[PDB]
């Protein structure tokens, strides 16, 4: 009758999304990682640079991973065919190792037992969805397999959202100022597929190619064609910000800009699209649990029809609670 | 005969325009600054964290700070007024201390004996000038005192000057992410005239006001109302980037710009602007003397019309380095 | 007939000596600092970029800071000998602003009304005291003027009376590894008194001066000659690290070490000095309260009499919560 | 007739070494990486975010890297009896991809065609040699396998010498903050052997076991039994500096101890340790090609037998030195 889970990879995305789950009450049955061991896993999800002690319990005893006195099953499985979702009562599965994107690869978790697949990164051919935008497009008769999209497009899409159906988008164009991640280098190392990622991330800014900008015209179809961007990564640990340089239709000073996004916020968007007027800076979003936070004050206007809009995001807290968010949506969903 | 020139404050700018003297061969008859006494003078000037240490020799002796054999006077004079300019042959004069912006704030130095003034950041009043885009509107009988606009703006108007002149510039805004400076804070302290700037430099992206994209619209009056911007300072100690998302009048295909930035650097603008195809990052224009570096696998095009441009500047070498450049361009203007 | 506290100076100490208030429902009664109006005390107040949002409300109104809807009076006076103490009823006061060390300095406090003076700093003539180590030596009616020593010396002090007690410490030197702080700077700037501390911050590692070691033969007089150190400043904005290296009198096996800060932990300096035996690195101290936490694994023996002995400090919040701690006390006993 | 090399693995001392024998004139003739090809090769050297524009130029042609018009044949083995040093002309071989230290390991070069190997690391059983310490003891009639042991201990190996023989140690513990490297994260990540170093090397200072100082004791015997230390990793991205607290036999006021090392520094020691009394931070030490420089300011004694000596070092630009320096010694013995 009740919502389980069940976390494949113990990564930033995987521990943070069980932090979030145990936020929000969700019941997490197992996770799988085939180079983390229990003990370790204690370890790692006890202890976080960005977002200090775990608030609650953790412990491990008879091989078992043990969070707020709920025990947890840890397997080691090094492929998704293998780990017994069943075993643990068939519960939803979080696919967050980023290399299982494709609905054929992430399928292999159904095989072995899971009722439906969050995938927690982008993917080629999954439907994708951004909690606030578009989630009531979710069929759960022919859906088995979603992705959350980026932490990226997740900022972006709510207020792309909010500015077109408002304003209309002509178009525009994204740059994200995004801290540096796990697929980085602390020094000059190697990155064969790009080469700029391999440069130190403590060192550097560093250009980027994303698809986030131009994911959000697939979960907003009607801005097929007008929105890509690109990221520069910069020598910040967590959090990020979408600087959004956009044409828009209808006139738009920036008081009804601001009149649009206060709304949203304080309604349809509640919880997935925040709006400050504060002198904010970065660490001031480090746990904030908004997929997107506009900063009023730092936007700038050229004129009434071509404008810069600012928005933050926690890109590891933030996504992370849109993945359990989703979870429970769709549990919301399959019971019918 | 000569060009001399005399330093007032020998803070980043003051040093760096030092060392861009040394390289180029241009006599520094003295310094002036306060709270920096010789012996501390030849230290601050030897050692540099971003630029290394000076690749000349530096020692102090008969109280006099001795640079390559060449020694330079040093004065300890709090107001402009005081300094002897006239005693050391009445230099052309770098005035750098930033608290000295104005026409008439500047015009001190004059009063005190010096020759021209070059303000070595953006002025209220005082005629403005970008090497490579308007310095052949300097008037040697009217201007006694110039400002060479800021480090931002001299690389985004050589880039904006280029675009415009080949394609026309409908509408553009820029931001740069933004090396911290002197004016920042190591840790979460006071910024009264502009809050986010007291936040700790290190560890935060803080969005800054700047009047960079807009003074680039006085150094090109044809781009008046088309340009403006804001910064994000980042957790890196030297060079920026400029990021320029611009409408086009005539049909711009990326392949077409990238031709007119290569012709540009290849010939009239050689030695402002440089054009690369590299899979470069910040720290590999630390030292660089141009005060543009286009990125071209960095840009991005939504269209024929609407682009997105990337250009890096070391913000403190690049800029040092076009001061020692507009002074000698002046002097060679004003024996006529 | 309750404790009620001044704070002079909005800093860093300033501002966490006021967290550390609230979290232990001590009522403070003004603040003073002649730069920073209330409007803008709440914003430095409720972000801090290291230790996050105050967890609670604060807002001005009626040109009082108010913080959880207790009302602070708010001063802008430039001079100790000026702010109104007795208007607000004679508090504790602390002196946060590190330029009133002495007890004359500090003692214009009290003659504006001040009942006692807590100096949050060394003092070169005021008694000095580490919670844990030497407050009973406190006594109403010879002292109301005191320091607290600084963060360093109350990480060292409760080790070193714990080691000294068991085993005797027949020579020690020390090192701290030390976050940076607000007397740093950004960039290489201007530093006359001590040329080291003006380089870039966040790029270097910064040999510094420190009294810290001998201050702790002050407060535990039996090491009288017997202890001297030094620092490192490195790019970390909070946390540092005590690195003792003594030769003991008595054998000393670290398993011994082990059960006597384990055993003083659990009793006597509970709360003071805690012990651990995790894997930890410094972010996992943000926001300790524990003057000293022993890190038994990192520790290294060469043999049974000379061992290097390593212990964290939060040098902003353990520090900020020992203030608290001391006025608390030096009140229970002022009740004499 | 002359010193040729051969260098397996392009990781951060791969390429350094290169440079070094670019500068000091040594033939390199080959270079072994399965992973990275001539064409990313080229990138790799030409680009360092620590160190700079390779002052040259470098080219791929011919399946070949070109640096200053030198041909490097570039072979993709992943294995080192598989590279055809014979095809190459049986050169000495930097064994530098630290996966290969035992004389067991490295012998597959001998046999795949190498004249000597030099692993540029410690070993578990390879004689270790220290420039400026034991060279001496090399001997090509047994020896066709070695070991320039670390950085750190080429750092404390020429202080420790000059000190013991002077004065004599009677026992000694080490520090060495240090920058972080490549076997380090970006964020927390996986570290299943020791789990501090998987924490994020940007945000934190972390704790970690050496064996550099006991190494010191392998080559210089009659240190047996005398030194052990540890390392704290801090957020700079290179240079380091030992920190030595030892008891000494004979009296040792800081002035001799001083007169000691620039004696040593002047005369036999020369190009390996440096002495200096300048104001001194780490970036000073950027591109340093010493061993070991010592700080003489920096250093504190608590008495004439019990002292801190502090030393710096660029742990990956005099280290790539000294292999140079080591290569070319060994071919300069090799000729008997």
């Amino acid at each position: 009758r009740e919502l389980t889970v069940g976390i494949n990879g113990f990564g930033r995305i995987g521990r943070l999304v069980l932090r979030a789950c145990m936020e929000k009450g969700v019941k997490v049955v197992a996770v799988n990682d085939p180079f983390i061991d229990p003990e370790y896993m204690v370890y790692m999800f006890k202890y976080d640079s960005t977002h200090g002690r775990y608030k609650g319990s953790v412990e491990f005893r008879n091989g078992q991973l043990v969070v707020d006195n709920h025990e947890i099953s840890v397997y080691q499985c090094k492929e998704p065919k293998q780990i017994p979702w069943r075993a643990v009562g068939s519960p939803y599965v979080v696919e967050s190792t980023g290399v299982y994107l494709s609905i054929q690869a992430a399928s292999d978790h159904i095989s072995a037992g899971a009722q439906r697949v969050v995938i927690s990164a982008p993917s080629p051919d999954a439907p994708m969805f951004v909690m606030g935008v578009n989630e009531n497009d979710y069929n759960p008769g022919s859906m088995n397999i979603v992705s959350n999209a980026s932490c990226t497009t997740n900022c972006l899409a709510p207020l792309a959202k909010v500015i077109h159906e408002r304003f209309g988008i002509v178009e525009g164009l994204m740059t994200t100022v995004h801290s540096y991640t796990a697929t980085q280098k602390t020094v000059d190392g190697p990155s064969r597929k790009a080469w700029r990622d391999g440069r130190g991330a403590h060192q550097n800014i560093i250009p980027a190619s994303t698809g986030a900008a131009k994911a959000v015209t697939k979960v907003i179809p009607e801005l097929k064609g007008k929105l890509t961007g690109m990221a520069f990564r910069v020598p910040t640990p967590d959090v990020s910000v979408v600087d959004l340089t956009c044409r828009l239709a209808q006139p738009a000073p920036y008081s009804a800009i601001k009149e649009a996004v206060k709304a949203a916020a304080k309604g349809p968007m509640a919880g997935i699209l925040a709006y400050t007027e504060d002198e904010v800076v970065s660490t001031d979003f480090l746990g904030d649990t908004h997929s997107s936070i506009f900063d009023a004050k730092a936007g700038i206007a050229l004129n009434d029809n071509f404008v810069k809009l600012i928005s933050w995001y926690d890109n590891e807290y933030g996504y992370s609670h849109r993945v359990v968010d989703l979870l429970r949506y769709m549990f919301s969903r399959d019971a019918e």
